[PDB]
């Protein structure tokens, strides 16, 4: 089970205007944990109920990566209506759980 | 990001103030509590969100009897399609995949 | 790979007798709508592994107008195996997504 693949920046920013919460993964695709990153950021999804996942493979996606000024992968995005709420760099995923929770508080 | 989507529509003249725009806007004529508007609402909203340069509205026919007149809609819910003051399509029913495919005929160049 | 121009209904039917899934897109010629949409196709075409994409010129290829029951532009038809599995009429790469995402499934 799976975040929703980004195909495009236009896609991507379509996604994040929604008012629930998107969190949004960036990646290199030759990466060996990139699935497994993939996969822990949707299992993560199941205990936040109003959260989307997706996932953006930068080297198909210069220019998500240059509009959302990604500098290194993996990296975090959480966005609600168009904001960009937070960001996490790196593939802590525990981070990411804790920094998701203080939005919700 | 989105305006709310759709957005509420109190009164004929704000109605008509927001369809004069050349922008297509999308019209949902209603009742209160039928047992399709949570559908009618989240579909509506996902259509602003995938439509760039489309605006989508309420119009709760039981408290908006001028604005049911004015577009002379005969059965709720109603789906009308408009541009710059201009009915460009109706959809009859709660027939919201049918208004995805009008709309999308409409933004297409025939032949 | 930008979507491969057709050139005849005789190549187009070659192309979607493959067992992969055949995305074309039905355009008229070289208004910037019509590039725009081309674009849009090539980065689906991205995040989907057995996915080729086509494009087709109605003005130049009357015959597949016809054959395929073209009446307005951009149409977008899925086949597989030269069985058509799915059609969008107009210019909603959104539900050409998401019509594709459940035939996979």
């Amino acid at each position: 089970p799976s975040p929703h693949v980004i195909m495009s920046l236009e896609e991507l920013r379509e996604a994040t205007a929604s008012n629930r919460i998107s969190v949004i993964v960036f990646t290199l695709p030759d990466s060996k944990r990139s699935n497994e990153i993939k996969e822990k950021l949707r299992k993560l999804a199941e205990v936040f109920p109003d959260v989307d996942t997706y996932s953006v493979d930068t080297s198909t996606n210069p220019e998500a990566r240059e509009w959302y000024n990604i500098t290194s992968v993996p990296t975090f995005v959480i966005e609600k209506g168009g904001e960009p709420l937070g960001e996490v760099k790196g593939p802590d995923i525990d981070k990411l759980r804790v920094t998701l929770d203080e939005l919700l508080a």
